[PDB]
């Protein structure tokens, strides 16, 4: 795309009653001196869909080469509960949201 | 649904070489104070230079927001989104202006 | 200064029961994806202190020459109510907060 | 107070050429009826002052009881380099910034 920053989000996999594997990719982060000159923080954030005001950080990394994947197995989830997650770049750019529901226990 | 806040973004319409009609809707905001709804846009090449097309407070939902944005460059890609309380964001929508 | 972005905030003035004059200055903004200084969004945002997520836009401007002042008279405030405000750049950088209380009458 | 969220930031201490102790406190976080016992994310973020777009997450925790402290010793810093940090709640509310410079030796 013509955008300098592109972020993809993947469907959750390995969904159990209390855990899931969530992931995304910063496909593009075009370098220029200054704000775009040192790579970026990539964070994978998740929350219970009913409470988007309490986020959890599954993973947070610094990268300077793209595409760059980010992933984590999140655990201790509530059974039979809807969760959402996203990838953020520099706590400014966001992927689209992805949603999944844990199994009943 | 289970989410307390939902936001829809609409495709741009009335796209010309230098303007477009952009809009979205806060379709759910569970609470009456209401919330701030802002309609933001930028040149896709420069996503850190945002412009505010409209910013309103509403307390009954669904609540729409819309604006005609003008003085755009021809044959140029823009994106826009709706944000609630500068916390929640819709998905991004993209359009490209016509050639002159 | 080391920092590429500097923002100052001024105390509210002209406080009435339902309005106030709020202002600040982006004293420095150094950034470009090319060889020439880029612009930024400068916004003055305010809220009732008791409801700090309901953030409203007093003014939003685009500038590329600094120092850059921003100001606004905010109206239709509630009497004898505490408000806060700040100046933001690109909805990412923030000044410190300022606080004031509207008059009773 | 009127404000439902209060965040205090402490000056950096124990500053060496390559480390510092950074800390703050969420002194008040008024929770809503429907989200009692839920909590919030508290994060301690730091960056080189010259590059405020690229932060590192020194600490990120969930808390539901307040006041709540957060701290980290940040390490492997660059000598004679200016850093800044802040405490953020739900990656939305922020303390004022603090700034310090590592020792040369």
């Amino acid at each position: 795309s013509v955008s300098p920053v592109e972020i993809a989000i993947n469907p959750a996999s390995e969904i159990t009653a209390t855990s899931a594997f969530i992931s995304g990719t910063v496909t593009k982060f075009e370098q220029s001196k200054g704000f775009y000159g040192s790579g970026c923080n990539i964070s994978l954030l998740y929350w219970e869909a009913s409470n988007p005001m309490h986020v959890k950080v599954a993973s947070s990394i610094s990268k300077k080469d793209f595409p760059a994947d980010i992933s984590a197995t999140i655990k201790d989830l509530k059974p039979h509960t809807t969760y959402q997650f996203k990838v953020t770049v520099n706590f400014y750019f966001s992927s689209s949201l992805q949603t999944f529901k844990t199994l009943a226990l």
